[PDB]
């Protein structure tokens, strides 16, 4: 695999968002992955709707959590693979209360056919990302509240409780790392991103990696 990859540099990643006081991280992880996969399939980079998942994804728990894999499946099996645009279905759960699910007056921004779950191995996840793009991953973000910058070489890895987006890595660095897009605004970390050591399963990053499949 290539020594270093950064999908942000190739214009495949949308701007860092804000989930607010809602535990909708799972939706941001899933949608963020779909936005990248849709762009890479030959369509212009479009901001898609997390709110669609938070409000309509009944297999998940809105502001109380969910799984990216459940979100991928709900989109395909319950929503005919349709993912609405953000402009047509704006995020409105920033206070902690999700509004009811509305199925009309929205615009379909992307369509997925399914999803693939990657092996629990960092080198294989890196290989897949290098060829296919950003990957949605679950991590333990307990120690992330105090992150200000730099490569996190020591991360509390006890329980999966947060969803993020892997956008790259650098194997040639003194301490190889992963580049991760978070959803706690650009004021957190390095303009919304966090770099964690690669190769030691920091924050349980290899445990639940997956990606939507467009075409
Ligand atoms: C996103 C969480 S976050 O609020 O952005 N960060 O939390 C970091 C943190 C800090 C201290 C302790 C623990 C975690 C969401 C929050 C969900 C939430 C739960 C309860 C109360 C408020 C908010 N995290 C999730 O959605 C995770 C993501 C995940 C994906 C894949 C695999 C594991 C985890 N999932 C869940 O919380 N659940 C809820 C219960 N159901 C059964 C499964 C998904």
């Amino acid at each position: 695999a290539p020594a270093a990859v950064d999908w942000r540099a190739r214009g495949a990643v949308t701007a860092v968002k804000d989930q607010g006081q809602c535990g909708s991280c799972w939706a941001f992880s899933a949608i963020g992955n779909v936005e990248c996969q849709w762009f890479l399939a030959g369509h212009p980079l479009t901001n898609l709707s997390e709110q669609m998942l938070v409000s309509c994804d009944k297999t998940d728990s809105g502001c109380s959590g969910g799984l990216m894999n459940n979100a991928f499946e709900w989109i395909v099996q319950e929503n005919n693979g349709a993912v609405y645009t953000e402009d047509s279905y704006p995020y409105a759960s920033g206070e902690g209360i999700s509004p009811p699910c509305t199925t009309s007056g929205h615009t379909v921004g992307a369509t997925i056919t399914g999803h693939v779950e990657l092996p629990q191995d960092e080198a294989q996840i890196a290989a897949w990302l290098a060829v296919n793009g950003p990957v949605a991953v679950a991590v333990d973000a307990s120690s992330w509240m105090t992150y200000t910058g730099g490569v996190m070489t020591s991360c509390v890895s006890e329980q999966l409780d947060h969803g993020v987006l892997l956008v790259g890595y650098n194997d040639s660095a003194a301490v190889p790392y992963w580049i991760i897009k978070n959803s706690w605004t650009t004021q957190w970390g390095e303009e919304g991103y966090i770099r964690i050591a690669k190769g030691s399963n920091q924050c349980l990053v290899k445990e639940e990696a997956s990606s939507a499949v467009v075409g």
